[PDB]
C-alpha cells in the first residue's frame, strides 16, 4: 500500500484502516488493536 502524500496526516490508523486528525483520539483508537500491558509488581519500600 502507498499512500502517496509528501507529508500528509501525521496520524492515522493504518492498522485497521481508519485516518484522524486527532492524536489524543487516535492513540486511544489505534491502541485499542495492539493490546500490550504489564507493569512491574510492588516493590519492596
Ligand atoms: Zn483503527
Amino acid at each position: 500500500g502507498s499512500s502517496g502524500s509528501s507529508g500528509e496526516k501525521p496520524y492515522s490508523c493504518p492498522v485497521c484502516g481508519l485516518r484522524f486528525k486527532r492524536k489524543d483520539r487516535m492513540s486511544y483508537h489505534v491502541r485499542s488493536h495492539d493490546g500490550s500491558v504489564g507493569k512491574s509488581g510492588p516493590s519492596s519500600g
